[PDB]
């Protein structure tokens, strides 16, 4: 299923599309107690490294909080930020940047 949620510039807001994506994972995690996921937050290159580390954290926490409020056991979740340092696309335009503003749902 969809293992990635994308974000707009300088935003950690979730959309209704994201709700559906995350709802599926929430249900799966609640039915599979031994499954664990790492929610990694990322940003595009605009702005400082530290600013983006924080933004990546806000994105990861938004996803983590959604799952927890949905009923997922906090012990099955881990939120970490990579800021702008682990891009999917190394490009220097919006086509590349939109791929980088994201939170990845990585199952162990």
């Amino acid at each position: 299923a969809k293992r990635v949620v994308h974000f707009d510039y300088d935003s950690s807001d979730l959309s209704t599309e994201d709700y559906q994506t995350l709802q599926a994972h929430a249900q799966f995690l609640m039915a599979n107690a031994n499954s664990k996921v790492a929610l990694t937050g990322h940003t595009d290159e605009r702005g400082t490294r530290e600013y983006n580390m924080a933004l990546g954290e806000r994105r990861a926490k938004a996803v983590q909080n959604y799952l927890i409020t949905s009923g997922v056991n906090p012990q099955q979740l881990e939120a970490v930020s990579y800021g702008k340092e682990a891009p999917v696309n190394p490009g220097h335009d919006e086509s590349a940047w939109k791929e980088n503003r994201r939170v990845e749902i990585n199952y162990e």
